[PDB]
């Protein structure tokens, strides 16, 4: 998985530090997208590309390699569409059957992850990239994790920067993330998708988010959102682990729901 720095052209235009490029592969150039850095952050990349390596699936962003040059660098196929949240923002007119054919695809990428007992703990619409209008995939393994065979949930011991505002009250609580949690996300993901890229729980602190939802309350359904997706999100938003239904669930859910509507 070691890359020719050689055959790797970097543009010096940041796309968010990550940034566009042209790879020579077998015989054609393929455009790519690389994960730059700047000790321990180096055992993060690697380890990341380590998760990536091991994943094949049609809706999971795939891995070219990884390359050691003026630093270390990720080498990823480029899905050039962008972030799921950024495209909704600039593109309101698309239709909520596109959006559901999209969330669709990202659940079935999370019920490949879910069979291969992986973590992800950042799945948002940030990390969600669209190769095209009608095809979606999952990013950003930097903080995902492989589960040991004998248990269903990964411990954390001690928080870092966590996106708080996606993470599962046994995430906030108990520092357990599981691919339940990994569901109340895609809650989440769900209603950032409906509400055509905003932020959720806008001009709330985390530590306001985790009180709110102790309280049962929950996000409003957004505007145009067919009822059916945010009781979808609802389902998701289960404060219960045990009760809170997993990827297998959502995906046949929003599969019967996608194919009914079509
Ligand atoms: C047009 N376009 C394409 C991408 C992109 C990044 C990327 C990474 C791997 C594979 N495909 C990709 N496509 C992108 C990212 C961003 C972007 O803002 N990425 C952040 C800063 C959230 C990453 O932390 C903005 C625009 C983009």
């Amino acid at each position: 998985v070691y890359l020719d720095r050689k055959l790797l052209t970097l543009e010096d235009k940041e796309l968010g530090t990550v940034k566009k490029g042209y790879y020579q592969m077998k015989k054609v150039v393929k455009t790519v997208a690389v994960k730059i850095l700047k000790p321990a952050l180096k055992d993060e990349l690697l380890a990341e590309a380590n998760v990536m390596q091991q994943l094949d699936n049609p809706y999971i962003v795939r891995m070219i390699g990884i390359c050691e040059a003026e630093s270390w660098m990720l080498v990823m196929e480029m899905a050039e569409l962008g972030p799921l949240n950024k495209y909704l923002q600039q593109n309101r007119h698309v239709k909520d059957k596109n959006i559901i054919e999209l969330v669709h695809q990202v659940s079935m990428g999370m019920k490949y992850l879910e069979e291969s007992n992986f973590v992800h703990r950042d799945l948002a619409a940030r990390n969600v990239l669209l190769v095209t209008q009608h095809y979606a995939k999952i990013s950003d393994f930097g903080l995902s994790k492989a589960l040991r065979a004998d248990e269903n949930y990964y411990k954390a011991q001690t928080h870092g920067k966590w996106p708080v505002k996606w993470y599962a009250p046994e995430c906030i609580n108990y520092y357990k993330f599981s691919s339940k949690s990994d569901v109340w996300s895609f809650g989440v993901l769900m209603w950032e998708a409906f509400s055509y890229g905003q932020k959720p729980y806008r001009g709330m602190k985390g530590s306001e988010v985790t009180a709110m939802l102790e309280k049962g309350e929950r996000m409003g359904c957004p505007a145009g959102c067919p009822r059916e997706m945010y009781d979808l999100m609802n389902l998701c938003w289960t404060y219960d682990v045990e009760n809170r239904p997993g990827f297998a669930a959502v995906e046949l859910r929003l599969r019967n729901y996608y194919y009914d509507v079509v």
